[PDB]
């Protein structure tokens, strides 16, 4: 993951965490970035 980036949506909000935590798979929920880091890589 729950992160704080201020977005509006997942497929926007997410852009941060495959560019920071190289992961993605992010949901933009309570106008924040929430991901998960399941994504081996």
């Amino acid at each position: 993951v729950h992160t704080n980036i201020p977005c509006r949506g997942t497929s926007d909000c997410y852009e941060p965490c495959e560019k920071k935590y190289n992961c993605a798979r992010a949901k933009c929920m309570n106008r924040h970035c929430n991901c998960y880091n399941n994504c081996p890589w």
